[PDB]
């Protein structure tokens, strides 16, 4: 399992792995206790299956925002260092390893992207000097600047500087709603870049096969890149060196700040032997010094060696660069935010859109509610005696999209495409891929009630239920049950959801799922809010026949089911709506035109949340 | 002015105030403190003025309601009694001299209206067996009830009954924007009164001169009344008696009820001395027993004696439909819901209106901002040197309406109609009326400042004025008298306001007038915003030669102008508009269609806000 008196750790091959093996040498020595360091193949993959487990390293070496994810599901401890040892360190390091505001790391080294010798003898203070520039090399039959364009994260430091952000950092905390894609900094920086290219100066074209291999071979005089390049162009041996990055409309050029951490497992018991081993033997300008010698760690977050580093112009350039510069979020919005950028680029370099276009494109699909994409290939393995029709499992991808993304929604499907089998198809997929086994709620109408037991019998068998239902005297017979959790679902009906709310109420449901059945029926909000009162369930999905009513009193009730919270005072949608016209004492009922718009609004709002297909384009 | 070691008190003639004095003699005699009790003409009317002067009595006698004006004043003590001897006293009367939770007289009758003996020996426990009853009487060349029509008093306690009210009493305190005079209740009854005189069981034109003229004559059976009629039904010698109100759809008939009370000069230096009177020789079953005696007080506040007078059913009866009916309303508001329920059941039942209909006008005319009604016939005693026309005064009457509401707005006359001289006007009317004399706050444009000291140096000559302008050496000479406070107004410019807010901006300014000018200029928000963040002004009013602009962001600047608190942390209108659509984290901008709606809202809000004459319709 997680063997006790000892320590591995787990650090890739890229690293300068047999130079951390040395300072665990001095541990064993000074101390005894064995130290042992591997370099697993995809050990950023391996580690969090194996944590979960229990299983794994003591202590993982990856960068910051890898953790942010580990750190969400806690299979990273909250490290323990007193004030005097937080000073030995730079204060923006240790924001990188602040999760939910806890320490969950120990910050070790600092990379980002930085600014020849010869040819540029003097390098460009600001963006704007570039093009004067680059008609001298021109002139000489070359060129002044050749970085990679096609790829997002080299373009993105000026598009950074005059105020382009991607998630705004709140108390402690990112926000994935405030994202500053379309502000006027972004487009400053985006449009300047296309300037180069409608100038001629920089090609469209442009990739990492040219960014390194003009630079290298004397086609061009600068470059934007980061520490691993520095190894081949002194391969080439052109005279070069780098530098902090340039000021556009008098501000500097933001990159992004990759701090390589070390973590210790919350399953590991050697917690303290780690934090003995990280604070004293690692976390020293000795220590440090060590690992250095292997491969080197650029810029490090131990004041003290970082001095001493920044004897060299290069270090002390990326580290300046870091504190100007912005550190890479750990929230794992990140994948939308770069796909949304990446084609922003492409396409308003490429001229295939305006600046303004590309960019209105990418701030919306990276503040998109669906950001967090993951594939679902084939169904469960608990789902069988059947297998699922295509639309059936795009149903569970997109239910699954909404469970990732921490989203309530609904299943609006026409009745008869199996919407009962689509919940058994995410149940099962949530314990056999995800770790939620915990306790299911599913409400269903009497006459449904029946087959719902009848297809759960049939394809999850595994999934073991309580059929809440029966006399006073046989519900009773089931309160045990309950209070075990050895069940994973529970069936039950509108009544006994009110009746025996005395029982039902009492339990942290993970997920509530409303049948709504075929009976079109207009709800009331009285209901939902009582419901609402008494039920806790994070996670919520409605099946219904009927697609999205264009009347308000439903689609009030509808809102009090899908955002339980918010609503918690306010009863009506009169009160709500009037409300930014309230404020004078005015009791005044919405009209028929006022009406019409408050629909068309949250149909509109409301679009991302519900999922509906018809069988006349299916079958 | 108001003589110590003494006891002076007022109290109507209609009371036995000559039993009053018997218990001042007792006051005297055990204790040599003179007590003179006397009977004022229109002594509710005297009392305020000379409270306001430090003179008049030391002890009041008047219903609790007119002492809600005397509190807002302070021109009543807030009486300490220890527990002890609030329990000899019913809870119910202790609220009607509670304002703003605080005890502020001393409880001592109650009255209440209630409901023959032979003619109809068994009475009426529902309302609904009235025209069974009245078929009976019909058929003896008679009738079975006679009561007040015309007066809304009377016909009101059938219109509460099922939930039908006039504001609703939060914490402890009455909303005046929570009317229930709309409600399904006031419809049941005011519907059921209206059955009657179509039924014609009833009369319409019943008024006070038949309500007693055909009761005392044998003509009806039954009566709606109070106290007062009790002793002219006993000169007619008819065989009468009094009970409860009947249960009109299983629920009480509640009528107003007024608490005599006992109210203490904050002004009188002789507080504990009356304290001692009233809680130990007056709040005593003696004490109450000597007034009783020369004019009969109906039910008591006093526990201990009420039991004694709940002997005759008469009193039992009052004190019974006291508890069950509601205590009449101390806040101003109540002129405007008599007007408006006046009229609702004059119309209603005369077949002129449906119940529907006058109901749904009343309970907008007495929710409306400018209920409290304030007639201007001649100017200010200070505004000479001319005589205002018919209009200009009209508009200092609009904006003492304003100021009596409690209520911000806008004077959006064209320019050129004296809007200068209107101001001037509200000033002088709100000295020589009102006993507002403290700071105004006038910000004028610069091309107009010497206009506005000008014309105020001709009208009011009496109002001093600061001019807020110069050199920072000579803006400083001034420094002192703002810390005096020996002025009235203060005179200065938009520059001023901003720029010297660290001076200006610590007076508490009473009213703040600003004068836009005669330049159509489009305001921003940022600033008012900015004004707002630093100044402590409760009145505000806006003079304009615009009318009201059909542009959200002007719309939008205007609204944190005239609500200053209300926007504090919402700084835009995109951000305040959005919002009930917001709770998705969803950001979008206001499209042409919505916020034509907006536009459309905020003109209905604002209107009662704005006052506009134009010179084609005046001359
Ligand atoms: N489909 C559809 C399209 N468009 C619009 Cl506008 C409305 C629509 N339907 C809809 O909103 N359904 C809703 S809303 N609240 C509920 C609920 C509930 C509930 C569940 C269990 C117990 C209790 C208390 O007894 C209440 C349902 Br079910
Ligand atoms: N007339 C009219 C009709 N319709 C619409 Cl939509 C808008 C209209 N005008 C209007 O709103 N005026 C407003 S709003 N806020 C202000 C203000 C102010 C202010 C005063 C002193 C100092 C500072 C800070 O320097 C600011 C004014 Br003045």
């Amino acid at each position: 399992k997680i063997e006790e008196g000892k320590l591995v750790i787990w650090i890739n091959g890229d690293k300068g792995y047999n130079g951390l093996a040395e300072v665990g040498k001095k541990f064993e020595k000074d101390t005894g206790i064995k130290v042992t360091v591997e370099h697993p193949d995809k050990l950023e993959e391996k580690f969090p299956q194996v944590a979960a487990t229990g299983d794994g390293p003591d202590i993982i070496f990856w960068a910051h925002d890898r953790f942010g994810g580990y750190a969400q599901s806690g299979l990273l401890a909250e490290i323990t260092p007193a004030a005097a040892f937080q000073d030995k360190l730079y204060p923006f390091t240790w924001d990188a390893v602040r999760y939910n505001g806890k320490l969950i790391a120990y910050p070790i080294a600092v990379e980002a992207l930085s600014l020849n010798k010869d040819l540029l003898p003097n390098p460009p203070k600001t963006w704007e000097e570039i093009p004067a520039l680059d008609k001298e090399l021109k002139a000489k039959g070359k060129s002044a600047l050749m970085f990679n364009l096609q790829e997002p994260y080299f373009t993105w430091p000026l598009i950074a500087a005059d105020g382009g952000y991607a998630f705004k950092y709140a108390a402690g905390k990112y926000d994935i709603k405030d994202v500053g894609v379309d502000n006027a900094g972004a487009k400053a920086g985006l449009t300047f870049l296309v300037d180069l290219i409608k100038n001629k100066h920089m090609n469209a074209d442009t990739d990492y096969s040219i960014a390194e291999a003009a630079f290298n071979k004397g086609e061009t005089a600068m470059t934007i890149n980061g520490p691993w390049a520095w190894s081949n162009i002194d391969t080439s041996a052109v005279n070069y060196g780098v530098t902090v990055l340039p000021t556009f409309k008098g501000q500097p050029s933001k990159p992004f700040v990759g701090v390589l951490s070390a973590g210790i497992n919350a399953a590991s018991p050697n917690k303290e032997l780690a934090k003995e081993f990280l604070e004293n033997y690692l976390l020293t300008d000795e220590g440090l010094e060590a690992v250095n010698k292997d491969k080197p760690l650029g810029a490090v977050a131990l004041k003290s060696y970082e001095e001493e580093l920044a004897k060299d112009p290069r270090i002390a350039a990326t580290m300046e660069n870091a504190q100007k510069g912005e550190i890479m979020p750990n929230i794992p919005q990140m994948s939308a935010f770069w796909y949304a950028v990446r084609t922003a680029v492409i396409n308003a370099a490429s001229g295939r859109q305006t600046v303004d276009e590309a960019l209105k494109d990418a701030q919306t699909n990276a503040a998109a509610a669906h950001a967090i994409s993951e594939r679902v290939e084939k169904q469960s393995a608990l789902l069988i005696n059947g297998t699922l029709k295509h639309y059936q499992l795009q149903g569970l991808e997109w239910m699954v999209s909404l469970y990732n993304n921490n989203l309530n929604g609904i299943l609006a499907d026409e009745m008869g495409l199996g919407k009962t089998i689509q919940t058994i198809a995410l149940i099962t997929y949530l314990m056999e891929h995800k770790r939620l086994n915990g306790p299911y709620l599913i409400i269903v109408p009497l006459s449904t009630l029946s087959n719902w037991t009848y297809e759960f019998d049939k394809w999850a068998p595994s999934v073991v239920k309580i059929s809440y239902k029966g006399t006073p005297a046989m519900r009773r017979s089931l309160v045990p049950q309950l209070r075990s959790g050895k069940f994973n679902v529970l069936l039950t009906t509108y009544e006994y959801i009110i009746k025996d709310k005395h029982i039902l109420a009492k339990i942290r449901w993970k997920y509530m799922i409303v049948d709504e059945g075929h009976r079109m029926k207009n709800h009331h909000c009285k209901l939902t809010q009582v419901l609402n009162t008494h039920y806790v369930a994070p996670r919520r999905i409605l099946l219904t026949g009927t697609p999205l009513q264009n009347k308000l009193p439903e689609l009030w009730a509808l809102l009090n089911f899908l955002l339980p919270t918010i609503f918690k005072s306010c009863s009506t949608f009169e009160q709500w709506f009037n409300a930014p016209f309230a404020m004078t004492g005015e009791r005044v009922d919405l009209n028929e035109e006022e009406t019409i718009l408050i629909i068309r609004r949250l149909h509109k709002v409301l679009r991302p949340f519900l999922l509906r297909r018809l069988k006349k384009e299916v079958e």
